[PDB]
Order: C-alpha cells, then sequence, then structure tokens
C-alpha cells in the first residue's frame, strides 16, 4: 500500500523513543538507550487510505542536522518534536529546521512541530509562544504526551496529512 | 539626562546603516562602506523624557554573535533587522537573538524586529510570518523603509520605551 517515510527529529530526552514506541507498541517506555538509532513500522488506516509507516528514530551526536543521511535526504516529513519543559530543546528547533531545508532544497518539506510532555504540570514553554512559532513556519502544532498517550496518534497522522497534501500539490 | 545605548544587529546588506543614518541626520544614504562600524548619537525627546540616544551600528564578519563586545555586553536594547525581500536575513535572526541572550544571561533583553526596505514592491517575507515571530518571541515587529524613511523613528523609540519598561519592572 503507500508508505510514508517519516523521520523523527529533535533534542536529546524530548521523548521522540517514547513517541516513536507508544505508537508502534501501545507502552510507555521509560529509560531507552539515548544512543540507539532505529526504524520502526506499521500497517495503520488513516482517513480511509491503508498505509505503511517507516519511522527512523533519530539518535546520535550529529550537531542539529542530518542525523541518518539517506533517511533525511529520503524522508517525506518530519516530526519536529521538544520537551514543554525545556526551554533549549524548544530553542533548537530552528537548527533542525534548518538542517531540514537545508538537505531537501526547500522550505515546503512536510513537518509538524509536537510539543511533548504535556502531562508535566509545570512548563517552561507556553502553548501560544510555540504555536505562533508554528504560524510563522507555516506548520501545524501539536501538544502530546508519550506517558499518558494524549496526541500521539494525532501528530504522527496529522504528520501523513501533511504528506499527502504536499504529494496532491504537483497534481 | 538619561541615555541609552542600543546596537543595530542583522545580516550585511538589510540597511542597518541607512536605518541608523535616516534617525540621525534625515538623509537616506546608499553606498556606505559595509565594513564601517562606529556610534551614532541625537539628543531626542521622546514621550516627554529628554535623551541621549548611543546607537552602535554594527559591521564586521562575526559569525551571528556579538559584533562589538564591549557595547554588547552594555547595549540596554537591540534592534533585530533584516530586509523584507531578503528571506536568509530573516531567517538569521534566530542567530542574533541567541548570542544577544547569551552575552547578557537573559531571554529578556530589550528587543524589537525590524523588517526593512518596505519601500519594495517584492517581497519574499511576510508581513504575517514576521509578526507571528515576534509574538513568539514577545517583542515587537515593525515595518520601515530607510529609504522612505516610513517606520524608522517608531522603530528606534519603540525600542526606547522598552527599555524603559524594562527599567522600571524592577521597580
Ligand atoms: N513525563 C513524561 N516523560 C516523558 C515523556 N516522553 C518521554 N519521557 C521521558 O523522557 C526521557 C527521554 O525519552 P526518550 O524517548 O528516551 O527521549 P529521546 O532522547 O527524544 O529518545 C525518558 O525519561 C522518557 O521516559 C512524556 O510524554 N512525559
Ligand atoms: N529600497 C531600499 N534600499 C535600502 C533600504 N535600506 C537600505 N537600503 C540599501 O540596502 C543596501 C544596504 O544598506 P546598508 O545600510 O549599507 O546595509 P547594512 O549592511 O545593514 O549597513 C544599500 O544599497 C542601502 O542603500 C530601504 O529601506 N529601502
Ligand atoms: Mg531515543
Ligand atoms: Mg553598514
Amino acid at each position: 500500500m503507500t508508505e510514508y517515510k517519516l523521520v523523527v527529529v529533535g533534542a536529546v530526552g524530548v521523548g521522540k523513543s517514547a513517541l516513536t514506541i507508544q505508537l508502534i507498541q501501545n507502552h510507555f517506555v521509560d529509560e531507552y538507550d539515548p544512543t540507539i538509532e532505529d526504524s520502526y513500522r506499521k500497517q495503520v488506516v488513516i482517513d480511509g487510505e491503508t498505509c505503511l509507516l517507516d519511522i527512523l528514530d533519530t539518535a546520535g551526536q550529529e550537531e542539529y542536522s542530518a542525523m541518518r543521511d539517506q533517511y533525511m535526504r529520503t524522508g517525506e516529513g518530519f516530526l519536529c518534536v521538544f520537551a514543554i519543559n525545556n526551554t533549549k530543546s524548544f530553542e533548537d528547533i530552528h537548527q533542525y529546521r534548518e538542517q531540514i531545508k537545508r538537505v531537501k532544497d526547500s522550505d515546503d518539506v512536510p513537518m509538524v512541530l509536537v510539543g511533548n510532555k504535556c502531562d508535566l504540570a509545570a512548563r517552561t514553554v507556553e502553548s501560544r509562544q510555540a504555536q505562533d512559532l508554528a504560524r510563522s513556519y507555516g506548520i501545524p502544532y501539536i501538544e502530546t504526551s508519550a506517558k499518558t498517550r494524549q496526541g500521539v496518534e494525532d501528530a504522527f497522522y496529522t504528520l501523513v496529512r501533511e504528506i499527502r497534501q504536499h504529494k496532491l500539490r504537483k497534481l
């Protein structure tokens, strides 16, 4: 069926692995080797289209750029994630977004901005600032929580839909 | 009288020198040595307070950081400017804003975002994206044109007022 190659990107400790794993196997995982980078797949039905999700769970020292090259130029969409209680991870969103536009020759590649850990009752980054950023970038912003699972399907599926619109726009 | 040390910052070719000079001597200047970095002063009355504006017109290769050190930690406010028809200068706004927060130990230093050259009927950066960015940063955005002079006083004076509020907030 159709196959979407997605890449999950963002600073270390934001919850990239917990989100990915929550999506694939429905269980929250804590303590998962910060170093391990691997792909994950799942057959899903989104909006009636059945498809294959090919997700790259990025890890490793790569100064805010292209963690896993031959997925990065080939990724069809990216999940830019930050933790809602870590302003740095948030401030670093710009750099990830610039390497992505950099290897892909465009400021028009499907992405979604993800504010993770919204279960934490605390916060150093607030909803309106994130969403203004997204609004300036032109992409959606969605808050999730790998822990309670809130928003994880909405985040990945919202990313699929963007890719879809983007493929239909060339006709 | 009161004295405000302001720094004009941004990529080369955006109009930092034309704006500064337009403010100080009311005349548009084209072709002004991209390399020359110097300060400029003017006595003005803003909101009934008479004051001395001490402006640093930043120039020189300094990778998006602290052009003129002993003005940068001492600047009381910064004018972050980009050209409305130069998306790169615009995308680089983040880096300037991070060195400023970097030498000043805070994500709370008076700044104003300036979209210059609004006389050009063209544009690669649009009003709503700039303002969403500003809104996410928490600072004002003002469009100016060193050429026709539109907005140049509003930009500097709006920067003075921010500094004022910021000084009054400690009481
Ligand atoms: N409270 C809470 N902790 C989370 C959430 N997402 C991830 N974590 C924890 O944050 C840390 C980093 O998660 P991980 O997926 O390994 O981060 P990564 O470096 O982006 O892969 C671990 O302690 C996770 O269990 C979340 O939504 N809520
Ligand atoms: N049309 C137009 N050109 C401008 C404007 N501001 C500056 N320029 C021109 O842009 C170039 C760069 O100006 P300058 O102040 O030297 O740029 P800087 O490197 O930021 O100091 C010169 O050609 C200026 O005359 C503006 O508002 N409108
Ligand atoms: Mg991980
Ligand atoms: Mg100059």
